[PDB]
């Protein structure tokens, strides 16, 4: 039925976008996950626990990505002044610059794939799947 | 912009559905990937190479899932009569029975998440994102 095919198509779209994004972001020395870590920290410091839960990846995966971004000088580990173990991952100026480039790549790709859709069509689909997202997130956790 | 948010929302939906599906399929002793292997072989034998490429997972991931399903008696490795190394993964009767149960779980979940959408709305969204899928697959590979 249709409700099943919408979710199944959403899944296939994600897999294909994941493959292509890892490919295009590769030129910025980033993996798709690395880019997500930058997107997440672009608007404020994030705990490593949040990163893992928000993007449904393992803790080691996040540790791996954070260490890499840190070595690359795109993020820094900030510790509380009184409790140095309270860690937050903060994006650096360089990190923001790279993130913005990642965004332009993401933007370009998005325009290509949604090419057969008009502005209004894009609008209709967006407003509706946002309902789906709201529900699954209420259900999943 | 909107074209960016459609792909980003599609991604979040997929992550949330992945988490919930692994949870619900867990009762059938299956992981989300295991279920995909069953879905893929439900309509005909598939090469392990195809499974890995179609669902964008590593070769070891597929090997792991196939061995598990094989132990569970849900799939079998069929070899060519003249070249025993030519392998195809064929679903078993038991595998089909389990797959069908997985489908009902998937179906139930899909109805819940798309609950705020009417039949027509589901239709509109489906016909449009199918265009997106067609393009990304043309682009990604
Ligand atoms: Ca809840
Ligand atoms: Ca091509």
């Amino acid at each position: 039925e249709n409700r099943i095919q919408i979710m199944s198509t959403i899944a296939k779209i994600y897999r294909a976008m994941s493959r292509e994004l890892n490919r295009r972001l590769g030129e910025l020395n980033l993996s798709y996950l690395d880019f997500l870590v930058l997107r997440a920290t672009s608007d404020g410091p994030k705990t490593m626990a949040y990163l893992a839960n928000r993007y449904f990846v393992t803790q080691s995966a996040i540790t791996a990505s954070v260490d890499k971004l840190e070595e690359m000088g795109l993020v820094v580990r900030v510790r509380d002044r009184e409790d140095r173990r309270k860690i937050l991952i903060e994006i650096t100026e360089k990190g923001l610059e790279t993130f913005n480039k990642g965004i332009e790549i993401y933007k370009k790709l998005a325009n290509e794939v949604t090419g057969d859709l008009s502005e209004d069509e894009v609008i209709l689909v967006l407003d509706k799947i946002s309902k789906i997202l709201k529900r699954i997130e209420e259900i999943s956790q």
